[PDB]
């Protein structure tokens, strides 16, 4: 397999209209979960890619399982743990922030949550090109964070995505030493990030200064998401630019995990960090226009139509 | 107030179309939450009625006080609790089991499962007429079984639904050892109880025999529901039978709160169990037709409408 | 044409799912009022037929005028008046009686109500074989009444519906005193009718008895309307009798009035009593399975079908 | 209570999609009424606030009563006319203009227009700091007219949105007469209103001009809203301006209540007009961007979120 | 592979309500086509399934592998046919006949049709355990029904359902010769068929002749479909019957496949035919109680619960 | 009739939401097909319009029969094909492209593709203002180009929209043979194209340029549009340009068809080329807001409200 990532997928359920969810009547489900969305991505962009991963064993859990099937993610590895459950959570959009979203989580002692070494296979792992995870894993337990450390140390090539939530963490110091010292001991193929988590983790938001510092700590690749403002992709002291499209926002959700997995697997490709980093732009712009974090992730050609013909 | 309830109020979430959750793409929400069901059934049969509870500082415990207020329930004691969130399930319909339905429980450590005895004020519980809860009070917490516990000794007068739900205990045997020692512990107006409970608690199904038993442990008046065979009422030596009504099922879950709550309050307030057992039958037939647990429980003159006019 | 009807169409709101109205989220647009389903089942049955009315000068009243446009009903007659608005009503589904449906007008000083006299043409109405309106349309205003007059005056043949909407008169006796009226001055070549308005007509439940006094009055064919317990036509010595089906019931509302249309256009064309109201009963069955009242009258061929299939 | 005011709360049935209302299929229920919506936002930002009005005997009436006490609106004084009904309007949304709505209204003789100085205590208004109403309740009925006159005569302080709906009056100028006879009457401590009631008021367009003209008639503030282009706030020699944001426009409809209720209500707690207006700009702004007026209406603190964090 | 089937997978549009195709306004997307819906009752029974079939290279070609593969059917040989497109139809749903459906296709030469003998390798058949296809298959091309012909040669057993749909067939002679011919060149182990078919195979309905006549034709097991009657099974001189369930009906299109592939697989795993039996009306009666063909197709363990809990 | 237009109707099924397909569940049915919608746009600006086409004898050509009879169409024209089914097609929108859609066809052979000379009246046609039709017409067979070409030798004066779908033609050479053709035979007096068009048939994009070669081919009045840019209209020495107007866009399918019926329809009674283009604009502006290609469509007093009133 091309890509592992680690994870915890996840039940997402989206208000069909904006405002406080004591006022929403309905909700519509969608498969998602930051890892997931990104291994989605990776094969959109036509490598195989496995989510290794525990689900509950229960409908919601199997969703999980036929929906990652479905889109051709492996899923040999997302175990079924009857110990505990699927976790999930609501988006309230656009309250009180016009075209912003808020999470609340059901997630707590998940099954997704006990995510462990032991899930974790040396042989398995030494036989990928790249590992990838997210701060969203260090934060769900210590066992998930140790699977991560696992991972990272047996990896040919590691990619993280710092997504820091804070209400997962018992304090931002924790998420900060947490991300930090993974930063600290592993070299870094692809780190995606952005001004607000590199604020807490480097007292640092200026894109060239954030390279500077990162690529310090052994990242090759920066890929610096700037939401409305665009992105930025960064290798061997060449910078790419590329400004977003104006789309009306349904739900930003997801938005990063598209176009981190996209970039990835077109960079793992031999694809340069200027077509990596638009075709990253692409899969956000589709994503954010809808619900669902991940049915609009574009095909690489898809992407290039995209590209081509939207102005 | 008339009656006081103790319980957990929770968020439905109910499928849109019936099958396994995975295949449920739309949730329509609910208030609900048995005792919740029960003091609507309550308010709309004349009697004031508040409910003893906590919810979470969040926009569900917000939705269950502003739906409760509005139903005219009396919320003073419906407690905000910051230390935790407020308890949710979905609703799998008619799959595998046409016309019934299944909980799947989001409640774990909820702030519902963190009611207490420091929430029962010895003062406020003396001062009513009747106190209500159910077994599923009893198995959400130790606490929660101790609040009812002390409620039921201060109270003048009792009314218990035995409502075993085998999720929510370690075993039948634990709900057997906790709802048997309430029954020997207290007299019981108005025992709600069906064959499944009544097989667990006496290895008994017959209802006459049922009765006999119950009537030892210091049962007035019991509801012995049938749910699609109807319902018998019990009281001395007089036993009332009436069939369930035939009409399309949409969702049976409440059903029995919506009978248990209409039963008991028109009970106190002098009308015969045959009276109190048609109108029972009555406010369960309606909500069954709906997703929703008791936006269709009648008002006392609807019911009357209701067995006058429906066959 | 072959048909004029006289009446006021009217726009429908069905709530979405049962319930009292004021949990009633969503509401489904349909077009109907009783003449204006009549008409439908008229032109099902493959005879012309005018509808002569008023609409207001609004959306709502171009609703009625192109559905009615689409449906093949010719709407010559039907006359925009900018004076007042397109009346309305809404629907209560299931609650608190199941299978059965409340109507709330908004229809007070509408634009239909001021239907009248000077709207009547005598050329336009002795140049067609017959005239239907119903006791809505006496209801409804002193012009409207009259306007009915006018055109009983005029007609080569007459049809009534009796249906007496206890809300739209002063009193029941009123009603009573209005239509026996009606009775007492005109020949009625087919009356439609059913034991709630007959007791108050005529002070008599049997059907039997019903048609001698009918007959005394100038009724030739009565149609006798019995719900979940089928209809009986009468016709001289004939009389036919034939049970309703078991469907499932969403919306009675209307049912009756695709029983009448599709009754009296057949007789019409020559079908015998029997015919006619087998029917009329397959017409009826079809509509209260869904919300609205006309969308499903079967044309002849179709009620054909459904009379040597359906059992 | 620290509010009162005095108008026709109402039932708005809103087109579910953009266009025409004949091509409109499903209609979504809410609560709304620019008394009402202010209410709402008065309630959020923390005052006691009572509606005095009339509703039917009706479920849209009862829908009403539930929903403002669900709302923590004091509904003691809201009262049940078993003569008339629960007056309703519906909204066509975006045509012929995009973003914009119009109202049809079925509202004549209804409960709420019977709002009559007999509904008006002297000693309840005098308790109170404040009385609001508009000119939609000057324009309803003679009485609802004549129960303003009588509280506003009582009140310790008065606020008027001028509101003028053409289509609930026989001419401007009778309107023009009506409202300004209110003004030279009273003094107003907060005036609402906007440039196209300015110039039938006042026959003056431009800001400055208007509050010089308003001062002169008694009015202390001035809320001057300008749609698109933001509102203006004069207090005596102070002026703030306010710049609208741009949102996805769902329904403008009481977007000017939710600022008129804010404003108002923050005032009466000492906020200065730069921070009321600026609070009233935020609530107009998130209620826009969906279907009902008053669900999206912020708190205080919720206000201050959306002025801090949105650009 | 424990099953092969070959047929032509369809994307099904059912209305959202019952009526005539041109007053329905929504249409709910299922993935379905007989041999699909088999397929999922065969993994839903534990035995691997592999449906042979072509699709189009389009959006629901799509749709029709990631389905299938989500459900557990291996897609390996289900073709993406360039030269055509994926074939659809629409239910027509309750009209003219309450209960019934009536399928609108769209599929002439589809992908689908082109279901070719160069599809049918011979290593591949002769590796599997059961050959199953249905006279959909027989009618939608020459290559198609040669297609079966020679899968049915190399098979070490087969099944068919006889599925006879009269608008795929030039003339029900054609239909009728062209099932004869299969069944008289090959034993077939279990026949799936119903008293309409049998009518025009054999002119018999009687299910004990049914049976005799069968045998004589080389069938082992005869699965005899009587709808709401419920289903007959023979092996080896013995019958057994089960009774179908009472349960409301939306649509009862897919319900024998479920029934068939539930019945085929079960057998194939040493169930005795009263089991398999009372499982394929357990799969059924769940199916006809939504609009999809196969998301309630029950696996073993919850066909089980069905019929021990289910009455 | 004033106008007389060619095509072939059509029943759209438009995603619900935007997507992928194979993630789209539910489809909302509109009638629409190009000349249909032209049609609309005629009669909507108070032009008698009839529409010459074939449709199926099924449900939906009965649709599109009552669909254009509701909206003001003379379908005396619109033929009963029994011989074949009425096309279809379905709408995927945003994916790949925000804010445009493309278009999946049902359409090969159906009764619409059998339009042909023999539905061609010489008296009809002759009695008419002016014909119109578009290139999809002449690329749906042989014999309904044959009938555009019968139909334009006949006509006082000819509009052509050039609507090139690359999907319907075998070549893009074809395409351009072919309308070049009918352009060099013809005058034409509205040619209705764009950029991607004219760089097809005259290898050129700029506006002037193309008017220039054009107005060569004996084009009088061409309106060329820009899409999102707007558009322009040429006549003689005269060229007008309007802007397009910022909507949010639900759907752009069917813009062209609208501009085009109003432009023509307006240029026809004597309006000049600027009003003509301004009404076109506001036609198309409104249009792109909903699902639905027609519903939203002004009349002529409609769009100059929106003209006046819109910024
Ligand atoms: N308002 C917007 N308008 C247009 N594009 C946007 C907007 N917001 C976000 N995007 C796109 O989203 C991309 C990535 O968004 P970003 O906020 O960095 O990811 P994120 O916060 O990680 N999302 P999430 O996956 O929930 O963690 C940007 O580079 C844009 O292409
Ligand atoms: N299938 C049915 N048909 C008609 N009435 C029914 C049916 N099922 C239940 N009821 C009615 O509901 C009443 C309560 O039955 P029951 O199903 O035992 O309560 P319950 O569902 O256990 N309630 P709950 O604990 O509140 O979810 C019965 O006595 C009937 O009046
Ligand atoms: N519950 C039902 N079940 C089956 N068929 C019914 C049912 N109700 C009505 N029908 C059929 O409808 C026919 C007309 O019924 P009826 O109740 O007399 O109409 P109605 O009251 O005049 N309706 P309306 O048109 O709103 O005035 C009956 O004779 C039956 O064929
Ligand atoms: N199109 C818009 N875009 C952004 N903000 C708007 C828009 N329209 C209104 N607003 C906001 O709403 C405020 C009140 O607007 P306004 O149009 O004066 O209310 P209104 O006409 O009184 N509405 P109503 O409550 O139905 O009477 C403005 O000052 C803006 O803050
Ligand atoms: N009206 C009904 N009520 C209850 N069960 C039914 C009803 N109709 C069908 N069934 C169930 O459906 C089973 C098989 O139905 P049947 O009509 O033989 O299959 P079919 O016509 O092949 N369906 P299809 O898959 O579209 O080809 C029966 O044995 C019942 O278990
Ligand atoms: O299981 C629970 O705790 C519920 O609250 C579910 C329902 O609301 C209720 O119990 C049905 O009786
Ligand atoms: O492509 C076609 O033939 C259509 O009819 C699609 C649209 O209705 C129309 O062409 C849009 O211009």
């Amino acid at each position: 397999v091309d890509v592992i990532a680690l994870g915890e997928p996840l039940i997402q359920f989206n208000s069909f209209n904006p405002g406080p969810l004591r006022f929403v009547n309905y909700f519509e489900k969608h498969v998602a979960g930051s890892e997931l969305n990104f291994c989605i991505a990776v094969v959109r962009n036509h490598l195989s890619c496995s989510l290794i991963a525990r689900v509950g064993n229960d409908e919601f859990g199997k969703n999980i399982i036929e929906y990652s099937r479905a889109q051709g993610i492996d899923t040999s590895h997302i175990k079924v743990d009857n110990e505990s459950f699927t976790g999930i959570y609501f988006i309230q959009r656009g309250y009180p922030i016009p075209m912003k979203s808020e999470l609340v989580y059901y997630r707590k002692g998940s099954a997704g949550s006990r995510l462990s070494p032991e899930d974790i296979n040396e042989n398995y792992v030494r036989n990928s090109r790249l590992v990838h995870s997210t701060g969203i894993t260090l934060a769900i337990s210590d066992n998930a964070k140790e699977a991560v450390i696992k991972a990272f140390e047996l990896a040919k090539s590691r990619s993280l995505d710092t997504n820091i939530r804070p209400k997962l963490w018992s304090s931002l110091e924790k998420a900060k030493e947490t991300i930090l010292s993974i930063l600290k001991k592993y070299d870094i193929e692809v780190l995606i990030t952005d001004p607000d988590d590199t604020k807490i983790l480097l007292d640092v938001t200026d894109p060239d200064e954030a390279y500077r510092k990162y690529k310090e700590l052994g990242v090759k690749v920066l890929l610096y998401k700037l939401g409305s403002k665009g992105a930025i992709a960064y290798k061997d002291n060449v910078k790419a630019f590329k400004d977003a499209y104006k789309v009306p926002v349904e739900d930003p959700t997801g938005a990063g995990d598209a176009m981190a997995g996209t970039f990835v697997s077109l960079y793992l490709q031999g694809k340069d960090i200027e077509y990596s980093l638009a075709h990253g732009i692409a899969a956000s712009t589709l994503v954010i226009t809808v619900r669902g974090d991940n049915e609009l992730t574009p095909t690489l050609e898809d992407a290039e139509r995209f590209l081509n013909e939207f102005k």
